[PDB]
């Protein structure tokens, strides 16, 4: 099955295209690429600073009639530096007007901490640490709603919200919309077993980033663990006649995961989309579970220091 019930009553596709650090002189082709290959879900965001290229493939493949938008399940964040209950529905515009959309399927608070507004996307004080907002999660969560309310997004949810966080919007007095998604670091080395079935208990959607750890990330070292060459992977796929990445991606789609992949490259990007033919067994997933060693990708020092971090 290639999509997943909302709670709002809209299906969303399980595999999506992600586009952090997609150059925006290679974005307009990958997304082009890809809708061409059969995937109908792009995770952007504003902080990727490349909403203007990926929209241009929309656009294009929606004017060529490849696809109809209703196809579409296109997903943006709004980012830290716009929690303020006055500048959220410009920033969910300017998405809008960058992507070429009317609406969003999903909209996500990006992080859990607001930011001090301005043209930095992290403001920093003079000794590097982030220059928090005043503004709460629920404040926030509720001109999440608003846009709901105005026809702009389809679906609201939250990214990178922990369980306490997850819990206090579904505590939040007046609740008036359950966040539809939790995006989510979530791999082999960082299975998240416990934020998952917190999050799936409740009926909200989780979506695996970086399911392939982020061999990219700009502050990759050495030292680091790498997924795609662990030599205990590599046989899970070879066994199954499937490339690393391509089990990397199966597997959240078996714990009932959205998952998004970014590439730029051609050749990869349709790879990754070839996973709806195999099956990994009960033991290999298992077995990936059990490399789980709390390595996370996203993880910032200089936001640790925010009242809202949430790791
Ligand atoms: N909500 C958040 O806070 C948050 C945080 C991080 C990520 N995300 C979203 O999640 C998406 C995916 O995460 P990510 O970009 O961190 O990393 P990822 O998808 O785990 O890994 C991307 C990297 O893997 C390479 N790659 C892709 N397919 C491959 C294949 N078949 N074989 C070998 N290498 C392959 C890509 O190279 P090429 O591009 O050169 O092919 C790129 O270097 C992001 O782009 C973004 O949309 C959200
Ligand atoms: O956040 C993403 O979606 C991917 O990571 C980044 C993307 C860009 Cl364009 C810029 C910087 C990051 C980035 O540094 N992400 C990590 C991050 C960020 C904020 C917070 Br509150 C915590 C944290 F771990």
């Amino acid at each position: 099955a290639s999509r997943i019930l909302l709670n709002n009553g809209a299906k969303m596709p399980i595999l999506g295209l992600g586009t952090w650090k997609s150059p925006p002189g290679q974005v307009t082709e990958a997304v082009k690429v890809a809708i061409d290959v059969g995937y109908r879900h792009i995770d952007c965001a504003h902080v990727y600073q490349n909403e203007n290229e990926v929209g241009v493939a929309i656009q294009e493949k929606l004017r060529e009639q490849v696809v109809k938008r209703e196809e579409l399940f296109i997903v943006s964040k709004l980012w830290c530096t716009y929690h303020e209950k006055g500048l959220v529905k410009g920033a969910c515009q300017k998405t809008l007007s960058d992507l070429k959309l009317d609406y969003l399927d999903l909209y996500l608070i990006h992080w859990p901490t607001g930011f001090k507004p301005g043209k930095e996307f992290f403001p920093l004080d003079e000794s590097g640490n982030v220059v928090p907002s005043d503004t709460n999660i629920l404040d926030t969560w509720a001109a999440m709603e608003e846009l709901v309310d105005e026809g702009l997004v389809k679906a609201i949810g939250i990214s990178n919200f922990n369980h306490l966080q997850v819990e206090m919007i579904l505590n939040k007095p007046g609740l008036k919309y359950k966040p539809a998604v939790n995006q989510i670091e979530c791999h082999p080395y960082l299975t998240q077993e416990k934020l998952i079935q917190y999050c799936q208990s409740k009926g909200i959607v989780v979506t695996a980033y970086s399911p392939l750890g982020s061999p990219d990330r700009p502050w990759a070292k050495p030292e680091d663990p790498s997924l795609l060459e662990d030599p205990r992977i590599k046989a899970i796929a070879a066994k199954h006649n499937k490339t690393t990445a391509q089990v990397l991606i199966r597997f959240p789609m078996q714990r009932n995961l959205v998952v998004i992949p970014k590439s730029v490259t051609p050749e990869r990007i349709a790879e990754n989309f070839k996973v709806f033919d195999f099956e990994l067994s009960s033991q290999d997933m298992t077995t990936l579970l059990s490399y789980n060693r709390n390595w996370r990708v996203c993880a910032l020092l200089s936001c640790t220091s925010h009242k809202d971090y949430p790791f």
